């Protein structure tokens, strides 16, 4: 499914993102904007031979699993392929999970490159929420 901007925050929003430690939902809304372009199907293959999956484009390398990443945990014990489905469900709760770790959002090196520092607010301009 390829969200639309606003329902995309509408969805992040009922499952909890929205300020999740510390991070408005325009954060959210701009980490997928550039992981994925908001399509939940987007998988894209990383040179150490993991892989990204979903909205959020979750690894993996710690996340879920493939079957296909060697040494690989998964975290949020959940198939990569859960990623992928239209209800976003998992892909928020491992992305909870995920920001929690230490680093916060700069686990998601497109929201540090394209999103921290800027007025994230933009993404959600608009929206009913
Ligand atoms: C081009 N921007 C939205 C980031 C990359 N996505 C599309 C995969
Ligand atoms: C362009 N970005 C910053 C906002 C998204 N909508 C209003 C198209
Ligand atoms: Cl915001
Ligand atoms: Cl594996
Ligand atoms: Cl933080
Ligand atoms: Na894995």
């Amino acid at each position: 499914k390829v969200f639309g901007r606003c329902e995309l925050a509408a969805a992040m929003k009922r499952h909890g993102l929205d300020n999740y430690r510390g991070y408005s939902l325009g954060n959210w809304v701009c980490a997928a904007k550039f992981e994925s372009n908001f399509n939940t199907q987007a998988t894209n293959r990383n040179t150490d031979g993991s892989t990204d999956y979903g909205i959020l484009q979750i690894n993996s390398r710690w996340w879920c699993n493939d079957g296909r990443t060697p040494g690989s945990r998964n975290l949020c014990n959940i198939p990569c392929s859960a990623l992928l489905s239209s209800d976003i469900t998992a892909s928020v709760n491992c992305a909870k999970k995920i920001v929690s770790d230490g680093n916060g959002m700069n686990a998601w090196v497109a929201w540090r490159n394209r999103c921290k520092g800027t007025d994230v607010q933009a993404w959600i301009r608009g929206c009913r929420l």
